[PDB]
C-alpha cells in the first residue's frame, strides 16, 4: 500500500495514517473549514488570498474572521469531536506534569525565543476500560513571529523562509528548541503508563511537517532515545530529515511539499520539484480546479505564486487522502505509485474529466489509480493500464485503451467508449464482471457499471446512430429488444470444475475453487478465478487473465502467441516487467505476485517476451 510504514502490514499502517491525519487534522482546528466550504460550493474563481498563506505559515489569535477567510462558527467543536471520533483526547498539562503554558484548547506552545509562537497538540488513545495505549503528538509549526509575515510581498517572505530552513541547521533542530522540556515530561509520563516509544504517532502538516522531520532527526540523540522506535507520518512537509523514520505524505502538485532537498535550498525551490525522494510519496496528484485550468497554469508552477497553494490546503489532504484509504485499489499501490484524486469543486466535477495530465512533474511510469468523490464524477483513463474508482454518486468513466478494472461503485454508472459496440468484445462471468475487451486487445474488467455507451458511424441495427446507450444485462447488451451478445463462455461453479472449450474458442470461467480449465484449438480466454487452477492452452492464440488473489494457478501449453495478462494483483512496483516477478523451478518458469503465482509448464524462461506477458 502506498502509506506501508516500516515493517508494519499493510492494515496497521493504514490505522497508524488514519490516525496521522486525524491528529493533524486537529491541529488546524478548522482553520481551513469555511475556505474548503466556499471552494466545494463555488470553485475557485476567487483563488486564494494571501492571508491564508500567512495563517498557515504564522497561526492565528483566534477563533474568528480574518479577511479573506471564511470562518466556520462551529470550527473548534466540530474539530475536537473529529479527533474524539477517531479515538484521541488532549492530554493537559497537569496530566504530563508540565510547568508551562497551555491555552482555552488545550494547545502547547514553543519555549525558547524564536519558538513562542510553534504549537503541539499531546493526545492520548486509551481502550476500553480507560488504559492508555498511544500518545500522538501532532505540530503545528509556525516560521517565527507573525508580524515579519507582512513586512515584505507575500513572495519574498515565503523564498526567505525556504532559504532560511537549511543553515545552522534550523529545521533540522527545531522541535529541539521548541518543544525540548515538553518532550521530557512526554517521556516521564509514557513510562509512566507502561508504554515505550513505539506507543507514539508524530505528525503534522506544512511547518507541522517540517517539525515532524525534525524530532525524527533529534531522536536518536535528545530524550534518552525514546523516541528513537517512534512513528512519524509528515504531510506536506518542505523538508525531509536524514533518518530512515519518516514517511512524508504529500500531494504532487503542493507546492511546499518537497520544496527543499533534506533542508538544502536548490534552483527547483521555486519552480516545480518533483524528482524521486526516498522518504516521500512522489505522485499523488490532487485533481483540483488549479490543477485542471487552463487559465490558472498560464504562469510558472511556484511556490511564490500564492493560488498554487490551494494544493496545501488541509481540508483536502484528509478527505482526499481518507478516500485512498478506503479504495477498493488501495493493497495494489505502493508509496510511488500513480494516483489521481478527484478534488474538484461542485461547479467543475460538472462538466471536468478527472484525468492523469501530469502537469508540472515528472513523468509518471507505471499502472495508474484514479480516485472519485462520493458525489457524480467524471473519470478519464489514458491509454496505459488504469484503475478507475467511482465510489458513490452516478459516475461516467472514459479510458484510452490498455488493461484496466473500472469500479462504478454504488449509483448508476456508465462507461462511455467513444466508438463504436461493433469494435469491442463483452464477456460476463455472472459474479458481476462485465469484461469489455477493444479492438487491441486491451481488457478492461468492470463492475457495477449498468450501461455502456458506444458512438455509432452509421445506423446500428440499421436503427441507431451517434450516441447509444445499452444496458448491460444477464443475456448481453440491450438496447430495448436488440441484443450485443457475449463471447462464447463456459461458465463454472465456486466448487472445482472442469471445463471445456469449444473448437470455436470460449471465455472459461473457473469461478472460486481449484479448477481443471481444457482449452480448445480455438483462441480461448482463460480466467481461473481464485483457487488453483489447471489451465491447458489446446492450442490457438489465448489469453490468460490473472486478477485479485488468484492462487497458485499451471498453466500448460503456453507458446510465443498466447498472452499472459496480470491486472490488479499484488507486488507490482511502478513499471516492473515480467522479469522482475520470475524465476525456474526444474523445467518451469514460475511468476509470482505476492502470495499467489502462474508456473507456466516446461517453459524457459530465455524463451519468454515481455509482449507476451502484461503486468498492469
Ligand atoms: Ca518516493
Ligand atoms: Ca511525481
Ligand atoms: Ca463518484
Ligand atoms: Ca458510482
Ligand atoms: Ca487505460
Ligand atoms: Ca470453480
Ligand atoms: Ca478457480
Ligand atoms: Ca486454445
Ligand atoms: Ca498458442
Ligand atoms: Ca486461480
Ligand atoms: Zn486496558
Ligand atoms: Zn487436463
Amino acid at each position: 500500500g502506498v502509506y506501508d510504514y516500516k515493517n508494519f502490514g499493510t492494515a496497521d499502517s493504514k490505522a497508524l495514517f488514519s490516525d496521522a491525519m486525524a491528529i493533524t487534522l486537529y491541529s488546524y482546528h478548522n482553520l481551513d473549514n469555511g475556505f474548503a466550504a466556499g471552494y466545494q460550493h463555488n470553485g475557485f474563481g476567487l483563488g486564494l488570498p494571501a492571508t491564508l498563506v500567512t495563517a498557515l505559515l504564522g497561526g492565528t489569535d483566534s477563533q474568528g474572521v480574518i479577511p479573506g477567510i471564511p470562518w466556520n462558527p462551529d470550527s473548534e467543536k466540530l474539530a475536537l469531536d473529529a479527533v474524539k471520533k477517531a479515538g484521541w483526547t488532549p492530554i493537559t498539562a497537569s496530566q504530563l506534569g508540565y510547568d508551562g503554558k497551555t491555552d482555552a484548547r488545550g494547545t502547547f506552545f514553543g519555549e525558547k525565543a524564536g519558538y513562542t509562537t510553534a504549537q503541539v497538540e499531546i493526545l492520548g488513545k486509551y481502550d476500553a476500560q480507560g488504559h492508555l495505549t498511544e500518545i500522538g503528538i501532532a505540530f503545528r509549526g509556525t516560521s517565527g513571529p507573525r508580524e515579519n509575515l507582512i513586512l515584505d510581498s507575500i513572495g519574498d517572505v515565503i523564498n526567505d523562509l525556504l532559504a532560511a530552513f537549511g543553515p545552522k541547521d534550523y529545521a533540522k533542530n527545531y522541535v529541539g528548541e521548541a518543544f525540548g522540556n515538553l518532550l521530557n515530561d512526554v517521556v516521564a509520563f509514557a513510562k509512566a503508563n507502561g508504554l515505550s516509544g513505539k506507543d507514539v504517532l508524530v505528525s503534522g502538516h506544512s511547518l507541522g511537517g517540517l517539525a515532524v522531520n525534525s524530532m525524527a532527526d533529534l531522536s536518536g540523540g535528545k530524550w534518552g532515545g525514546f523516541f528513537a522506535d517512534s512513528n512519524y507520518i509528515a504531510y506536506a512537509s518542505p523538508t525531509q530529515s536524514s533518518t530512515d523514520k519518516v514517511l512524508n505524505v504529500g500531494y504532487e502538485n503542493d507546492p511546499v511539499f518537497r520544496a527543499l532537498d533534506g533542508s538544502t535550498f536548490t534552483g527547483a525551490s521555486v519552480g516545480v520539484h518533483d524528482a524521486p525522494k526516498e522518504s516521500a510519496t512522489d505522485n499523488i496528484v490532487s485533481f483540483n480546479d488549479h490543477y485542471a485550468s487552463t487559465a490558472w497554469n498560464l504562469l510558472p508552477f511556484s511556490i511564490l505564486n500564492i493560488p498554487t497553494w490551494i494544493s496545501h490546503l488541509p481540508t483536502a489532504y484528509g478527505d482526499g487522502m481518507n478516500r485512498i484509504i478506503e479504495s477498493k485499489f488501495y493493497d495494489l499501490t505502493s508509496k510511488d505509485s500513480t494516483i489521481i484524486v478527484a478534488n474538484l469543486s461542485d461547479p467543475a466535477r460538472a462538466n471536468t474529466w478527472v484525468q492523469d495530465l501530469n502537469r508540472n512533474a515528472e513523468t509518471h511510469k507505471g499502472s495508474t489509480f484514479i480516485i472519485g468523490s462520493d458525489s457524480n464524477d467524471l473519470i478519464q483513463g489514458g491509454s496505459g493500464n488504469d484503475y478507475l474508482e467511482g465510489r458513490a454518486g452516478n459516475d461516467t468513466f472514459r479510458d484510452g485503451g490498455g488493461y484496466n478494472v473500472i469500479l462504478g461503485g454504488a449509483g448508476n454508472n456508465t462507461l462511455d467508449l467513444q466508438k463504436s459496440v461493433n469494435t469491442f468484445d463483452f464477456a460476463n462471468d455472472g459474479a458481476g464482471n462485465l469484461y469489455v475487451r477493444d479492438a487491441n486487445g486491451g481488457i478492461s474488467i468492470t463492475r457495477d457499471i449498468g450501461s455502456i455507451v458506444t458512438k455509432e458511424p452509421g445506423f446500428l441495427w440499421g436503427l441507431f446512430k451517434d450516441d447509444v446507450t445499452h444496458s448491460v444485462t444477464a443475456s448481453g447488451l440491450k438496447v430495448g429488444s436488440n441484443v450485443t451478445q457475449y463471447d462464447a463462455s463456459v461458465k463454472g461453479t465456486n466448487g472445482a470444475d472442469t471445463l471445456k472449450a469449444h473448437a470455436g474458442g470460449d471465455w472459461l470461467f473457473g469461478l472460486d475453487g481449484n479448477d481443471h480449465l481444457i482449452g480448445g484449438v480455438g483462441n480461448d480466454v482463460f480466467v481461473g478465478g481464485a483457487g488453483n487452477d489447471l489451465m491447458e492452452s489446446g492450442g490457438g492464440a489465448d489469453t490468460f487473465l490473472f486478477n485479485g488473489a488468484f492462487g497458485q494457478d499451471r498453466v500448460v501449453g503456453f507458446t510465443s502467441n498466447d498472452k499472459l495478462v496480470f491486472l490488479g494483483v499484488q507486488g507490482v512496483l511502478p513499471n516492473d516487467d515480467f522479469r522482475a516477478h520470475a524465476s525456474m523451478v526444474g523445467q518451469d518458469t514460475v511468476l509470482k505476485f505476492g502470495g499467489d503465482s502462474v508456473t507456466l509448464v516446461g517453459v524457459a524462461l530465455n524463451s519468454l517476451s515481455a509482449d507476451g506477458i502484461v503486468i498492469a
